[PDB]
């Protein structure tokens, strides 16, 4: 059973997480920034998790509170439902390919905490992803990976190899990252 | 007691400013703006100032004028709060490291008035900080501390080490001017 | 069972294509364009499928129409064997180390059609790959890697990250596409 | 009363850490690695801590497992002894001039984990510090930084004005963290 | 059984190698080089060898010859163990990030001898890795790649995509050799 | 009681000091050079010394002379009362704002004596300061700061971070080494 419950409640945001790493996609995430839900539904469906996020912040202010506690509280969960790490692949990579768009991850997950992320488009550190609700100011991504390296204390490293659409190249990184999580976290049958 | 109410009503705006020097950082700001509410709030705390503003003004048209007439209501708290400045510290520093940005403010408090605004990267320019109201243009950064520095008479210089994130870089000036300031104001023991 | 026939008749030539994706690499192709079909036995054989090709075109211009026909033929044979795609890794990438050079290609299944093709040296624009037959064009390449993934309807990378040898670039993205193919159609065993 | 033990047993290293925040500058370090040692009893002089380190490891090897190993359990430490972090100034800065070089560090006691190292001369990536001991690799400063605030869980900023000598740039990083440190922990009058 | 005992004995080396491919990772190494010692465990134990080195050589003029001997006579056994490598993956890769530092290898088991060695930073060319033993000089990584896939007969490329620090850098590299050639040796259920 | 009188008596010049470094900023300065006279007054002031300079000397060839043998008496007087250095903060360091002109020192009064000056525009090794009486040269700046540092035995760094005006840059490093003195003289309630 590798489950975690994850309560985090600051000044800014009020998030609960329910993870099962052993899971098959069921998936449900209502942060109050939908562009992030959609990233977020993406993680946990292309990781194979079971995973619930329900956050409410200030987003009244702008998205990043309710982005950045969501990762950290994201990344407790991961880390607690690791636990010992014992028998697991340890590494996994993937590679993603979006339209135009090729990303990239690998992890360690005994690895010490660190994040790298490399690749983005200059474009990508002012674009703004807008619809009907909270935009998605997308010089965040990385603030996501670094958040949900730190709390989880895994090794991330987040790769944009090329592309030009800042959905695709957004979207490909957190589906990126969910294949390797998926793949790292896997039982090794000789471990 | 170094205490200022300032009312400054304009064709664009209204203001209120109760502003106490020797405070606990009891804070209460609201302008419309809820990113500079947020600022504001940073600053009047870690100044340890007791503070509240209310704004209200043309925010259909943009922020621009409600944050201007704003800092000039704030600036002119601060300079009557100040009085004679007799016996004070008068100049005061500080850094703010903020994850990846780094910010630094030195002010002198019997200074000719004067702002030097240096280091911010130019995608804060034309970077935009929304959230589900009224939206914070980070080019204002500089023009918020420009008008403090001019109403206040105090000289304030602001630097931006380096940085990314336009929330951490704007977050990390507030801050570090909010320290400059709780420095100077202080009574010195041996002046 | 995920198998296709198809049969593609043209002014410039006439393909039949026998393709089954579960198969054990039991692989014959003849296009009258000898090295096209050492690249498609090699594509056939490393992907773990079953593959008879059969084509005849106009080889009198050169191998150019029968190389786009036979390519589109192959990438309607897959798609079409691939049905509803339920239940499939979906995603498959592979390096492929040839001597100097190395390779790499990423698909995603149930991507839009695309493809991108970088890295390639600048030379195979204009070699040739000449023996006692039909010559074959290096510059075809980027053409049949875009032919498969716009009939086949799937997102496909093709990446040379350094080589020398025309014939060990072209053979080493053959047979990276090859394995990345294979490992995208597997059963994916939690999902 | 803020004291912490921390006793950290790896494959490669047995660290125990008694740390006091408020202490004098009793200090006592051995970790075989005796410049480390110089670097560590200068941390927690200038820091005005009670700080005795004893830690034992692969020194055959190289020192880097122990000198991580070391400043892991030295971070856990500090973090453990700040509990809470009530009423305390929270940042802190120190320059320290020490001969040709000058060094900054600044911290935020209650920021997310983060580190930027600066400025460090491109010598100092393979510079060998040799006694008749084990020796000290400068490459590894960064690493030292990085594992404290990753462990402490602060945002410690190490910045390198300028500077030549590698023993005066190392130990100048030392103290300035160190001094940074000191400020930080102290209670904050007004807080 | 895919096991091979080598014993190599030269004017400056005697090596005995014990490989299984089909290991759990029971691993020991002792060569006289403690560094070296280190990497090759890291090596056996990540490709799921159990794996015993046992050298002894002139170190007394540096590490160089029995290193290099060790490397040709694991490259030597890991080639016998493989004998007609029927049935196997055959190719294998793997990305191995490792704090700042991302590296990855590229095996093909059954290609020509051949090894591509890039991406390593300049400084490595000149580094040492000191403990209280003797030394490792970083220069000879390649040699080590380039001896193993000389007597194993294998084409291996390693990269180091980005890094700093030299153990970090080796480390990385000899666990992405490990790992690619953990998946490579695999048998595969399709061939 | 932290005091000293130095008489220094050269064949250019005599000048008397009276310092006491736990003053309240008595300061009378008179060398026969009125905009160094200025920057002396400053200098004491800002320090908290109680100062008084009597110089005359040699201004009929210019004012060097006698603001070095000036500034070698400060700096011994300096050294002198300044004593055993028990129980002091040792490290200091100031900015100072004056109007465009930003100024910073850093001192370690326990260090090596050394001086690091930094920063001034190239337009100051050939500027005038000229009034009514003997003019003040600011290429000397440089060497006043190196002849307090070199006769107090300690080290000073001073920078200029960015400034336009001459009398702003030379003023505002002299407020900035005062105020650096100020701090580090100070009895430390923990050493
Ligand atoms: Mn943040
Ligand atoms: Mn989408
Ligand atoms: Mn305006
Ligand atoms: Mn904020
Ligand atoms: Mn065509
Ligand atoms: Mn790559
Ligand atoms: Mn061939
Ligand atoms: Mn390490
Ligand atoms: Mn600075
Ligand atoms: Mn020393
Ligand atoms: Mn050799
Ligand atoms: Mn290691
Ligand atoms: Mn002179
Ligand atoms: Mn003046």
């Amino acid at each position: 059973s590798r489950r975690a419950r994850i309560e985090r409640r600051t000044r800014e945001s009020d998030i609960v997480i329910e993870l099962d790493l052993d899971g098959t996609g069921q998936v449900a995430v209502d942060t109050g920034v939908p562009f992030y839900d959609h990233m977020l539904t993406a993680l946990g469906s292309h990781a194979s998790f079971d995973l619930t996020v329900r956050a409410t912040g200030d987003v009244e202010i702008e998205a990043h509170h309710t982005i950045e506690d969501t990762a950290i509280a994201l990344g407790t969960a991961l880390g607690q439902a690791l636990g010992d790490k014992r028998g697991i692949r340890r590494f996994g990579d993937a590679f993603i390919p979006m339209d135009e768009t090729l990303a990239h991850a690998a992890v360690d997950l005994s690895g010490r905490p660190y994040c790298v992320h490399t690749g983005e488009p200059d474009h990508l550190q002012h674009t703004t992803i807008a619809g009907s609700s909270v935009p998605y100011h997308t010089v965040i991504n990385r603030h996501v990976f670094e958040s949900l390296a730190a709390n989880a204390r895994i090794a991330l490293h987040v790769r944009v190899l090329y592309g030009r659409d800042p959905h695709h190249i957004t979207e490909a990184q957190y589906k990126a990252v969910a294949r390797a999580l998926r793949q790292a976290v896997e039982p090794d049958p000789r471990v």
